[PDB]
């Protein structure tokens, strides 16, 4: 931004999207650190994800906005177009790995449940980050070696090599997304089955108590006991509310994880479908429209990196109360 030579000033109004992308994720990072009730494997995963998304807003988004200002004619030195692209390939990938891990271990938690949690979480964070780095690192070598895989028509900074686009999309989007979807569906199936036994019998006995009838209560508690000693006596508050609250908290967490995964794939599918379709027909297609659509779908995918904190705010008292108190107390 010299600013001499700019071409699209209203694009500066995208800074708001950037400002919230960092801060919201910061609010997650401030939360999972300063709130003791957020110290666990999944919330540490979410802190890592917030770091990745804040870095998206800090490094991937601002260069894209600067390029938009100059009408997609790379305004920075030529050695920064590869880096930026690779940084994209890094941070976004981490996200789709983190979610894929969050849905995977969860499934591996439900199947065969049986170091410490706060350390195996570190191991998984390291694994997903290393995968992201391994995907990102080749891009600068390819770009700085052959500047035609990262520059299109000598001015536009987009990934150009077809084989790399396809292979990276299949190994960084389609495989992680597929694992995420399959694991989440199997998880949400098994959870319903395990919960079903207790909730059906409990509903039977609760309805029979609601009448006053009483003869229809004993077998319900028998079946619930079979599925510990809170039902053998039968009072309703303690053991019922204890085990029933544990099930429902899990249901809420499953809803949140599904919403995060689903916002992610909904917001990133347009860009990926459009790109792999722009290469499915290297000719015979209208490439101008493909590029113009991709220039907006890329930012939809970017904006996905600032929505998960709002999901936490909408479905967590801890995160919401954190965010409010952090905003007012710190400044
Ligand atoms: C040399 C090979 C191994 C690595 O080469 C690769 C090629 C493509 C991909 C798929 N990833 C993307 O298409 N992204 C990042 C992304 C990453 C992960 C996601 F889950 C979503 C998007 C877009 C995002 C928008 N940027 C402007 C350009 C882009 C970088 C290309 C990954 C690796």
């Amino acid at each position: 931004k010299f600013p001499d030579g700019v071409q699209n000033w209203p694009a500066l109004s995208i800074v708001i999207i950037i400002i919230m992308t960092i801060g919201g994720n910061i609010l997650v990072i401030m939360a999972v650190s300063m709130e003791k009730k957020l110290h666990n494997a999944t919330n540490y995963f979410l802190m890592s994800l917030a770091i990745a998304d804040m870095l998206v807003g800090l490094l991937v988004m601002p260069l894209s906005l600067l390029a938009i200002l100059y009408d997609y004619v790379w305004p920075l030195p030529r050695y920064l177009c590869p880096v930026w692209i690779s940084l994209d390939v890094l941070f976004s990938t981490a996200s789709i790995m983190h979610l894929c891990a969050i849905s995977l271990d969860r499934y591996v938690a439900i199947r065969n449940p049986i170091f410490n949690s706060r350390t195996k979480a570190i191991m998984k964070i390291a694994i997903v980050w290393a995968i992201s780095i391994g995907v990102s690192v080749p891009i600068p070598v390819i770009g700085l070696r052959d500047e035609e895989k990262v520059f299109v028509n000598n001015t536009t900074c987009v990934l150009n090599d077809p084989n790399f686009v396809l292979i990276g999309s299949f190994v960084a989007f389609f495989i992680p997304l597929t694992i995420m979807v399959i694991t989440y569906c199997l998880t949400i199936y098994v959870l319903r089955r395990q919960a079903a036994d207790l909730e059906d019998n409990w509903e039977t006995l609760n309805d029979n108590l609601k009448v006053i009838a009483l003869t229809k209560m004993r077998a319900a508690a028998l079946d619930a006991q079979k599925a510990r000693h809170g039902f053998d006596i039968l009072t309703r508050n303690a053991y019922i509310q204890k085990y029933l609250q544990a099930i429902n908290n899990e249901r809420k967490a499953s809803k949140v994880l599904g919403i995060v995964f689903f916002v992610f794939l909904i917001m990133w599918c347009p860009f990926f479908i459009t790109n792999i379709l722009s290469v499915l027909c290297e000719k015979s297609c209208n490439q101008k429209l493909m590029e113009k659509l991709l220039n907006v779908f890329v930012w939809i995918g970017y904006v996905n990196s600032g929505i998960n904190p709002l999901v936490y705010t909408l479905f967590n008292k801890i995160y919401r109360r954190a965010f409010s108190n952090y905003l007012r107390c710190n400044y």
